[PDB]
């Protein structure tokens, strides 16, 4: 079957981890565990496509960058996470997207702006701000909640079907 290879990045704590394990294996992690690179194997069927789902989790700590390289090389696909109560994360955005750019070779890469901790009523970055940074790259942006699995199925979807139009 066809695999897709999905990476997730983004700033330290936004929940990158969270949104991976409430996919692959619907609970919410409330646990402090800093990652420091894990993948996920997961048989899927999206819009009758047999598929498997290789999702590299990664580090946000900055000492891991060489690391993180390595593996967005491989990426077919990039989760762009940042969480709506922390303004330097959606800040930190453009760094990653950058440095994405960069290891692929490309302006133009499957990749989805995503929006997280929804779930929470304390929020920095609003919704508009965020649409608009992601209409300039030309990406869709989608809010989530490892919490609620709200737009969790959503985000990971989307990005495969950015894939397939690639
Ligand atoms: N309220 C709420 N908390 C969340 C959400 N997603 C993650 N968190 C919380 O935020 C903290 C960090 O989440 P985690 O998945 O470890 O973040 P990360 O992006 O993988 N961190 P690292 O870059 O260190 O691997 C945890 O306490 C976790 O429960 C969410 O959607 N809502
Ligand atoms: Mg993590």
């Amino acid at each position: 079957m066809t695999e897709y290879k999905l990476v997730v990045v983004g700033a330290g704590g936004v929940g990158k981890s969270a949104l991976t394990i409430q996919l692959i294996q619907n609970h919410f992690v409330d646990e402090y565990k800093p990652t420091i690179e894990d993948s996920y194997r997961k048989q899927v069927v999206i819009d009758g496509e047999t598929c498997l789902l290789d999702i590299l989790d990664t580090a946000g700590q900055e000492e891991y960058s060489a690391m993180r390289d390595q593996y967005m090389r491989t990426g077919e696909g990039f989760l762009c996470v940042f969480a709506i109560n922390n303004t330097k994360s959606f800040e930190d955005i453009h760094q990653y997207r950058e440095q994405i750019k960069r290891v692929k070779d490309s302006d133009d890469v499957p990749m989805v702006l995503v929006g997280n901790k929804c779930d929470l009523a304390a929020r920095t970055v609003e919704s508009r701000q965020a649409q608009d940074l992601a209409r300039s790259y030309g990406i869709p942006y989608i809010e989530t909640s490892a919490k609620t699995r709200q737009g969790v199925e959503d985000a990971f979807y989307t990005l495969v079907r950015e894939i397939r139009q690639h």
